[PDB]
């Protein structure tokens, strides 16, 4: 998160850290037993932290559950990066608190013009304290006139054109909130915070039915 500021702790309840000996990605919590990340932070490997802020020194309100299943959406390209999307079973049910909460899948499709909130430990340029990013929602002619014939259906540009504010390298998998409703996954860009050049996030609201079906499958 670069031109962002320090969230505060656990005001990002959510907000979860990826993790295998050391922070890669970020992920979004959406019921006891699943995370939702990037599919393209995918591997074999991967011990998920919730309740954190410091992510450097343990302050005693953290859960450390390792992934059962890892399930990569069947769709994903690697290069398009279309369907940017991953599951992560946990292998225990994680104790819910006012520190460590679910984060509600898209009611529907956000408007242009939504105020988010990006957060993640991602190059600021990784930090210790969770960083935090409020942006809007850009259109979708918007993102596709920063990113010609680049931009998918299930993507879409949440930051700005003004530059200094963006998602980056390790902010991956993170959530993208929109009044209560996880709409974005932090995908891809041309580096952070260049100017006609925001973040596209996976738009999360086209697969509110694979997530279920895949958890009911799992
Ligand atoms: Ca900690």
């Amino acid at each position: 998160i670069v031109g962002g500021y320090t969230c505060g702790a656990n005001t990002v309840p959510y907000q979860v850290s990826l993790n295998s000996g050391y922070h890669f990605c970020g992920g979004s919590l959406i019921n006891s037993q699943w995370v939702v990340s990037a599919a393209h932070c995918y591997k074999s490997g991967i011990q998920v932290r919730l309740g954190e802020d410091n992510i450097n020194v343990v302050e005693g309100n953290e859960q450390f559950i390792s992934a059962s299943k890892s399930i990569v959406h069947p769709s994903y390209n690697s290069n398009t990066l279309n369907n940017d999307i991953m599951l992560i079973k946990l292998k225990s049910a994680a104790s819910l608190n006012s520190r460590v909460a679910s984060i509600s899948l898209p009611t529907s499709c956000a408007s242009a013009g939504t105020q988010c909130l990006i957060s993640g430990w991602g190059n600021t340029k990784y930090p210790d304290v969770l960083k935090c990013l409020k942006a809007p929602i850009l259109s979708d002619s918007s993102c596709k006139s920063a990113y010609p014939g680049q931009i998918t259906s299930n993507m879409f540009c949440a930051g700005y054109l003004e530059g200094g504010k963006d998602s980056c390298q390790g902010d991956s998998g993170g959530p993208v909130v929109c009044s209560g409703k996880l709409q974005g996954i932090v995908s891809w860009g041309s580096g952070c915070a260049q100017k006609n050049k925001p973040g596209v996030y996976t738009k999360v609201c086209n697969y509110v039915s694979w997530i279920k079906q895949t958890i009911a499958s799992n």
